[PDB]
């Protein structure tokens, strides 16, 4: 099911898609399982009283947890592979860093390589540079544009000096190739 050699590390490094995928909580509480017809649902109930998080899975999937308990907000649901957007979306930049860097030296270790963990670091941050705009507010940038953080900090710093409204964004996580094409220099 899972990747394991070489695609593991194509995988980590272009940001896609695992393949065992094994959702993880958005919000602590309680969970419940409901059965239906070729398919299965997890319902999660936060705490604070929010809106229900529906996870739908199929009948192969092993739970992980029982009906009924209590989940923590970065706590998996299933058997598989995390994907990077889901942690990175849940727990910031930190988390996903630490995430990818671990994945990335487990494959390498099964094997008896040993590599520094700076050199991983040099790619990991390069692949997260850039942010994606969310709201337009009026700095001159269209929502669900990428921009490096350093253009949108100096924009936002232009305009929170005399103007009213900053523009907000959400930290964006990009694969090796997507990264390389999207560079200024032509």
């Amino acid at each position: 099911d899972i990747t394991q050699g070489l695609p593991r590390v194509v995988e980590l490094f272009e940001a896609r898609q695992p393949k065992g995928v094994a959702p993880i909580s958005e919000a602590a509480g309680r969970v419940r399982i409901e059965e239906t017809e070729k398919t299965k649902k997890i319902v999660v109930t936060p705490d604070d009283g929010t809106d229900e998080t529906a996870f739908p899975i199929s009948k192969r999937a092993r739970l992980l947890v029982g009906e009924g308990d209590h989940v923590e907000v970065g706590q998996k649901l299933t058997v598989g592979a995390t994907n990077p957007h889901d942690v990175l979306r849940i727990l910031g930049q930190r988390a996903v860093q630490v995430h990818l860097v671990a994945e990335v030296q487990k494959v390498y270790n099964s094997q008896g390589v040993s590599i520094h963990d700076k050199h991983i670091e040099i790619i990991i941050r390069q692949m997260l540079r850039r942010v994606t705009i969310i709201e337009s507010g009026d700095a001159e940038l269209l929502p669900g544009e990428l921009v490096e953080r350093s253009k949108f900090e100096t924009e936002n710093r232009r305009v929170v000096t005399e103007g009213g409204h900053p523009a907000s964004g959400r930290p964006q996580l990009m694969g090796i190739t997507k990264a390389s094409l999207a560079t200024e220099s032509w």
